[PDB]
RNA sequence: GCGGAGUGAUCUACCCAUGGCCAGGGUGAAGCGCGGGUAAGACCGCGUGGAGGCCCGAACCCACUUAGGUUGAAGACUGAG
RNA sequence: GCCAGGCCAGUCCGCCCAGGGUGAGUCGGGACCUAAGGCGAGGCCGACAGGCGUAGUCGAUGGACAACGGGUUGAUAUUCCCGUACCCGUGUGUGGGCGCCCGUGACGAAUCAGCGGUACUAACCACCCAAAACCGGAUCGAUCACUCCCCUUCGGGGGUGUGGAGUUCUGGGGCUGCGUGGGAACUUCGCUGGUAGUAGUCAAGCGAAGGGGUGACGCAGGAAGGUAGCCGUACCAGUCAGUGGUAACACUGGGGCAAGCCGGUAGGGAGAGCGAUAGGCAAAUCCGUCGCUCACUAAUCCUGAGAGGUGACGCAUAGCCGGUUGAGGCGAAUUCGGUGAUCCUCUGCUGCCAAGAAAAGCCUCUAGCGAGCACACACACGGCCCGUACCCCAAACCGACACAGGUGGUCAGGUAGAGCAUACCAAGGCGUACGAGAUAACUAUGGUUAAGGAACUCGGCAAAAUGCCCCCGUAACUUCGGGAGAAGGGGGACCGGAAUAUCGUGAACACCCUUGCGGUGGGAGCGGGAUCCGGUCGCAGAAACCAGUGAGGAGCGACUGUUUACUAAAAACACAGGUCCGUGCGAAGUCGCAAGACGAUGUAUACGGACUGACGCCUGCCCGGUGCUGGAAGGUUAAGAGG
RNA sequence: AAAUUCCUUGUCGGGUAAGUUCCGACCUGCACGAAUGGCGUAACGACUUCUCAACUGUCUCAACCAUAGACUCGGCGAAA
RNA sequence: UCUGAUCGUAUUGGGCAUCUAACCUCGAACCCUGAAUCGGGUUUAGGGACAGUGCCUGGCGGGUAGUUUAACUGGGGCGGU
RNA sequence: CAGCUUGUUGGUGGGGUGACGGCCUACCAAGGCGACGACGGGUAGCCGGCCUGAGAGGGUGUCCGGCCACACUGGGACUGA
RNA sequence: ACUGCAGGGGAGACUGGAAUUCCUGGUGUAGCGGUGGAAUGCGCAGAUAUCAGGAGGAACACCGGUGGCGAAGGCGGGUCUCUGGGCAGUAACUGACGCUGAGGAGCGAAAGCGUGGGGAGCGAACAGGAUUAGAUACCCUGGUAGUCCACGCCGUAAACGGUGGGUACUAGGUGUGGGUUUCCUUCCUUGGGAUCCGUGCCGUAGCUAACGCAUUAAGUACCCCGCCUGGGGAGUACGGCC
RNA sequence: UCGAAGGUGGGAUCGGCGAUUGGGACGAAGUCGUAACAAGGUAGCCGUACCGGAAGGUGCGGCUGGAUC
């Protein structure tokens, strides 16, 4: 699951790195592949609207496929497991029965060569693509969708899952990873099984150059900075921001959502 | 110093795309084998292997100390480290 | 040319004057392609100004694409000329081949009659229920009438037995139906004869829209096989350098040549047919997927550095003659080894995680077009636009200067050396622009120093010292990796012998066979390293240049890194790790009036903010204040309503 | 008794011939204290600080040599 | 009969519930469209008189802006006046 | 005190001894010792004997006798049976 | 070896009910909780109580015992999969292949440690109330780690039968458990008798200082291992291993 | 060549002193509490964790070397 380094160096002491045992195909499927490029977190404008990105290593974008529409009675056969350097979790490749290539989110137990159903008659088994009229309560679901045909939003990180608590008239109510409970429709579509790759939040990443790698850049603490610069700023010596603790921009903790929106009548409990 | 409207990222800060460069030595990680060990092991020793914000050190990038310069060769440099 | 300029002078000049000089189908670009990004028809948004953006169109620092050697000018040359190639297009002939119609072959339906799928289902058969209505049983309680019985103010209970419209369970045909299962004819579909081998389709060639494949990609690390280059050498042509020796292999010089084409080696890679087909916006014989057979260690095919041939009867060259010292003319030998890449095979191979452009181009499929086509040879032609002079670690560029600064890429020889360090040299350049003198102090840059050895000083600042290779040996502590090159020691030159395979590298003459770019033995010649023993010299053998000082105790920051361009490099910042808070998704947050964007082609194991800052042990008490989160009984409180 | 301690060169011990610095304690903390983290910590540092070996013109205490200037002659020829 | 408690036609507003048709959807499909993740239209699936916006109005508001922050004084500050 | 040894263990050929022998030397093998305690630390002359104890045993090595080791400390050769 | 027998022996997976708590809604108003007595606390902003639905973790009443199993520690909600051991019977087979075991190795209650998850209830620490001269406690109200799961670590208990393992022998009486066996075999009795393996109690000899042991010995003998030489200091110091 | 003595160096082992500091034993007729021996006033012990002037207290698991129906 997780290899643990050893201690040749200050940088690599305590780290640790992947094994990768899940992994077959090193290499990606080239028809569906999509070029990407950085941005370093700048908008249309040129400006910074998000900090700390930038650098990082070059990737190629993999599609995968979040609808699972129209592949209703046909059945697919997993035919490699990938890396990808876009997401937490792993991918599978299918060969559908129809001579078509997709790239889905690897599911926990969906060892290659297996056999992997989508509609309403498909077996509850990991992979398989259901709407949620079908899943019985209780079912451990994942990459489900908002709206009706809206492709999957929910539940896509490696290691996440959503209990279906039930449903009710025509509203199914979901334990979300966060652990907040909502209703979403019955005729949205969820896929069978919990998200692999689960022990990847254990990985120990061991010196600054790996962070850079992974495209992240430093972050400079407020309270070190000047008071033209940041609220926090300011001192003689080290301080502890001379007020309660606010944003860069000023703004106080709290919540941030918008007290009134529209789908707050969909949200039965809010998370711990 | 204040206001209005414009000009500047050929210097410099960060970022994006596409290219190039890093003499020569040293150390010897994982993994892979063989043998020892056992009921199996765990483990151990030999090989192979060639990792690392690894070591010494030119090009290259810097600028810690000191001497000189200080109407300078130079509006920030030179010599030795 | 010499009155300005050149840090002096100048007959010289990057200065002044006149004239001359830059030649491309292949080099670098456009006419080809796209990235980041720019602009942007309509469009959306915005009082106006304008913002953003789709189709599209630009934009190399990248992709694709055809040339090498020699000569020549005062000044250009892969451009001109000579020799020899390659790429795209056009015309003219010649030859055979396939096609239009003819027919050639092949494939190739449709009509209508015989029965079932009993699929349709009027009915019919079975399975449960309303099991309808109704006959009618047991129980219930305070209604009800009946007859038997009893107190009472004359109004009703009770033993309730019967049943009434009575509650519930249920005894009985469940006729009518519901739901399901079998299920009547034509009607949906199938077979046999039949329309009929008929209609009809395909069979030269081109397909550039569109589909598909390729193009197509990271970093690290070698190894093997090669080659360039370099060092010798067979052979060739010469020299006598006025010194003691040296007359020929003693010494000096030579000991060359490309693209292309042929070739298919070492090394790499590849299953082949047939059938089906929901997918690839239409189609597809293409791609994808699936099934079957055969094949598998082979064979075949592709790719492929090198070797060899040709290019080359040519060019070049050491040298020799004559030479206004310009041009001329002649012109030898050219073999075999060693070493050896930063280059080639190799867009390969192995390993790793951080998971590594696009489009054109090329190939292929069909849509489509199509009566003429595709090919071979020969001849004759067309190949456009811009750059090309010269400087280019500089006196010609950026620094006001002919300024000790700065400036990306390519090539890069010998000896010693690990080396692109360092010292001296080659090829090739240069002596660079004020000089000539003179033992003043003093300043600067170097060097040496008796005895002492930090006594100097804020402080060992500066200098001095250590320094290489090989062999021994190596502490506390430790996160078991380190500390560590710890510390501290020993040896090092030359000559000879071992020593003729001593050893190790490659492998000539000469040894077999499927005869080749083949295999084995073989050991010549040529290079490399190490050790032991003996001897020799010096003050000194790492010889010059070059080239770690080491140890012990504390503080701070875990570490590599970053920082005040121009007085501060640190204990400051960052960091991996930790906790808290927010965010349920065109999320929170940020840019923007808005549209829109980033976040993210991400989805709570994610993203953003705050503080702390590897690791180990831990992180105590206080919610009075102020924030944040949640609640709404009460008080207070705006516009509006009311008037 | 600290990057925090004014008094202050606090007191005791070590080190030195002699130690306001250094190291170990004491606790009388002017004015330490647990993520503006507390206490440690192997490795690392052109960081700050103390000691030792070796070495030396840093010094006792200076002396000599070469070069570039300074000095002389010819030419050009500024500046505050 | 200040009629507290109260009924039925008017009238009205406040809650709650339902609905769809205004309005909303970065849910889906098709056309403009030959090349289109823009835009617009058509249909559909949802939400829905809410939300958003205009005008009026209360709160909060170092996020931003313009400013103020006296004099005397055996220098100024401290104190005092 | 849990790992000790490299002339150390063995063999070969010489040398050396009065005499066998790594005793010494040149070459070859990788062996030899260790939980029945090597290696290491502390202590000590051994025995016949002496004392005590019914005995077994416990203590001790002085008179005397036997031997061993030493001659200021450390090292070496010669003469000689 | 073959045929039968009993079992909470163990591991994994799925699953069920009761109860507590919590959430939502209905009924509903002024108390609830707590003690020897109270107060802190909770509710009046709608609590306790009652109903219905849902969420979640822990533990499995009745069976249940004096019982069974396991080397010890320990072991029962149910079902399935995998697996260990024991007992009985035949004597089918080998033929002393046996016992103990220095060191060594493995297993090993609870508490505790590391990593991730989970957390209903209880509950160290902590807080408030109460008692008391004081109350850093006993009592009450709360409440964190922990108790739970996964993989590791730790190897300690009055880990006790305060009794090391194996074998042979030494009156009986009376319960229980698993078998087998003829007979009384219907005396239905699933009783009595015989044997084997256990598990309790009482009791003969013997042993013991006594208490007591007594076929499950602390009796009579043998073999093997471990341990003690008065009490503190001390199972502590130093050293060493983990 | 070997070879006593001597010098240089890093280690190994055994002791002595040491500012300061921890625990132990004994002393007197001190101060603060009553933890155990009775059900010792909250039964006592065993292993661990945490806390507090101190004896000790609390939790988890075990024993009776106590009692109860
Ligand atoms: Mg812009
Ligand atoms: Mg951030
Ligand atoms: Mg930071
Ligand atoms: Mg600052
Ligand atoms: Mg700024
Ligand atoms: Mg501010
Ligand atoms: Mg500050
Ligand atoms: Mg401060
Ligand atoms: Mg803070
Ligand atoms: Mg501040
Ligand atoms: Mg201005
Ligand atoms: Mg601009
Ligand atoms: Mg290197
Ligand atoms: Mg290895
Ligand atoms: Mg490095
Ligand atoms: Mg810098
Ligand atoms: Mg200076
Ligand atoms: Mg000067
Ligand atoms: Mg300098
Ligand atoms: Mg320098
Ligand atoms: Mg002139
Ligand atoms: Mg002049
Ligand atoms: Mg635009
Ligand atoms: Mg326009
Ligand atoms: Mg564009
Ligand atoms: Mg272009
Ligand atoms: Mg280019
Ligand atoms: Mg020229
Ligand atoms: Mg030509
Ligand atoms: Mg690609
Ligand atoms: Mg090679
Ligand atoms: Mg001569
Ligand atoms: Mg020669
Ligand atoms: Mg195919
Ligand atoms: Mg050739
Ligand atoms: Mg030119
Ligand atoms: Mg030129
Ligand atoms: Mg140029
Ligand atoms: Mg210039
Ligand atoms: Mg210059
Ligand atoms: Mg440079
Ligand atoms: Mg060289
Ligand atoms: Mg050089
Ligand atoms: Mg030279
Ligand atoms: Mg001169
Ligand atoms: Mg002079
Ligand atoms: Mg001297
Ligand atoms: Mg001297
Ligand atoms: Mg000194
Ligand atoms: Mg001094
Ligand atoms: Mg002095
Ligand atoms: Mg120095
Ligand atoms: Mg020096
Ligand atoms: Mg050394
Ligand atoms: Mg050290
Ligand atoms: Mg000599
Ligand atoms: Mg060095
Ligand atoms: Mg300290
Ligand atoms: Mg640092
Ligand atoms: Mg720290
Ligand atoms: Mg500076
Ligand atoms: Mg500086
Ligand atoms: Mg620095
Ligand atoms: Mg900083
Ligand atoms: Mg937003
Ligand atoms: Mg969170
Ligand atoms: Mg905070
Ligand atoms: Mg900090
Ligand atoms: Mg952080
Ligand atoms: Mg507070
Ligand atoms: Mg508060
Ligand atoms: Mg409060
Ligand atoms: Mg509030
Ligand atoms: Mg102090
Ligand atoms: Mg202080
Ligand atoms: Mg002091
Ligand atoms: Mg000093
Ligand atoms: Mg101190
Ligand atoms: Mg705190
Ligand atoms: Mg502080
Ligand atoms: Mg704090
Ligand atoms: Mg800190
Ligand atoms: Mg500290
Ligand atoms: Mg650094
Ligand atoms: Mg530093
Ligand atoms: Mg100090
Ligand atoms: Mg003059
Ligand atoms: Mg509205
Ligand atoms: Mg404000
Ligand atoms: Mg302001
Ligand atoms: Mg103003
Ligand atoms: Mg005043
Ligand atoms: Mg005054
Ligand atoms: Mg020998
Ligand atoms: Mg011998
Ligand atoms: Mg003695
Ligand atoms: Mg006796
Ligand atoms: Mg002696
Ligand atoms: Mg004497
Ligand atoms: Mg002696
Ligand atoms: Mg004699
Ligand atoms: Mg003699
Ligand atoms: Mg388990
Ligand atoms: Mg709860
Ligand atoms: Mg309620
Ligand atoms: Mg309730
Ligand atoms: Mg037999
Ligand atoms: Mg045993
Ligand atoms: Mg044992
Ligand atoms: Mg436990
Ligand atoms: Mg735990
Ligand atoms: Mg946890
Ligand atoms: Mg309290
Ligand atoms: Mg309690
Ligand atoms: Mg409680
Ligand atoms: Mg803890
Ligand atoms: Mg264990
Ligand atoms: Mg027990
Ligand atoms: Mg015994
Ligand atoms: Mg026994
Ligand atoms: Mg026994
Ligand atoms: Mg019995
Ligand atoms: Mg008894
Ligand atoms: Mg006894
Ligand atoms: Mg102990
Ligand atoms: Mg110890
Ligand atoms: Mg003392
Ligand atoms: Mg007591
Ligand atoms: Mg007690
Ligand atoms: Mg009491
Ligand atoms: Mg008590
Ligand atoms: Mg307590
Ligand atoms: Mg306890
Ligand atoms: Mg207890």
């Amino acid at each position: 699951a997780i290899r643990k380094y050893k201690p040749t160096t200050p940088g690599r002491r305590g780290a640790s790195v992947s094994d990768f045992a899940e992994i077959t195909r090193s290499t990606p499927e080239k028809s569906l592949v999509r070029p990407l490029h950085g941005r370093g977190g700048r908008n249309a404008h040129g400006r910074i609207t998000t900090r700390h990105k930038g650098g990082g290593h070059k990737r190629a974008y993999r599609m995968i496929d979040f609808r699972r529409n129209d592949k209703d009675g046909v059945n697919a056969k997993v035919a490699h497991i990938e890396y990808d350097p876009n997401r937490t979790a792993r991918i599978a490749l299918l060969h559908y029965l129809d001579g078509e290539k997709r790239y889905i989110i690897a599911p926990n137990g969906l060892s290659q060569g297996d056999v992997v159903e989508s509609g309403a008659n498909a077996d509850i088994k990991p992979g398989n693509n259901l709407p949620l009229r079908n899943i019985p309560a209780g079912t451990l679901i994942h990459a489900v969708e908002l709206r009706p045909g809206g492709g999957a939003k929910l539940a896509r990180s490696a290691g996440s899952s959503i209990q279906l608590l039930g449903k009710e008239a025509s509203y199914a109510s979901l334990r979300m990873p966060s652990g907040e409970i909502r209703r979403v429709d019955v005729r949205c579509r969820a896929t069978v099984g919990e998200v692999g790759n689960a022990e990847q939040a254990n990985i120990n990443w061991g010196k600054a150059g790996r962070m850079r790698w992974k495209g992240k850049r430093p972050s400079v603490r407020g309270v070190v900075m000047n008071p033209v610069d940041h609220p926090h700023g300011g001192g003689e010596g080290k301080t502890s921001g001379g007020r309660h603790p606010v944003s860069p921009w000023g703004k106080p903790e709290g919540r941030t959502r918008n007290a009134n929106k529209s789908s707050n009548k969909f949200i039965v409990r809010r998370r711990r």
